[PDB]
């Protein structure tokens, strides 16, 4: 797989110093240079066909891990769910895959799924700056996969902009 940082560093537990570096600086913060060990190591493994997608930068949020990624052509959406409860062994934390996305309506779907997202609004505020408000079934409420104050963080983090989820 494409990650960003150096596999026998990540599988070493050695960091070169362009690795290190990347650490300090935060770019691939500690939570995600796990992933990365379990990754690699579940590649070599159990998933050849991981070798074909692309590690993104992901977010972590209470229990919760956030992997953004791009399969590659060999990945299939059920091998992801497959992957996803790979890494939520070894880790402890729970773990969501989502394909990297540019439309926040898109992440917001995979995220919230198992629950369906009644629409997704975006408003310019006078200032210029975008929020966003993904709107859902009173219903549909008791299917979110984690509390809803969670998921407005996940996704706010995500896409780095301000996100509401309106249970209406
Ligand atoms: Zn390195």
């Amino acid at each position: 797989m494409k990650i960003p940082l150096d596999y026998i560093c990540v599988k070493s537990g050695l960091l070169c110093n362009r690795c290190q570096s990347l650490v300090e600086k935060g770019e691939v913060e500690n939570f995600e240079v796990d992933l990365l060990k379990q990754l690699i190591e579940l590649e070599e493994t159990q998933f050849r066909e991981l070798k074909d997608s692309t590690y993104h930068k992901s977010y972590k949020v209470g229990n919760l891990l956030i992997l953004i990624v791009t399969s590659g052509s060999q990945m299939s959406y059920q091998k992801w769910i497959k992957v996803a409860k790979a890494l939520q062994e070894k880790i402890g934390l729970r773990v969501r895959i989502l394909e990297k996305s540019n439309s926040i309506k898109s992440t917001a779907v995979q995220l919230l799924t198992p629950a369906r997202v009644l629409g997704v609004n975006t408003v310019w505020l006078p200032d210029g700056t975008v929020q966003y408000v993904v709107r859902i079934s009173k219903q549909e409420k008791r299917f979110l996969p984690a509390d809803e104050t969670s998921l407005e963080e996940a996704l706010s983090k995500i896409h780095s902009t301000q996100v509401r989820i309106r249970v209406e």
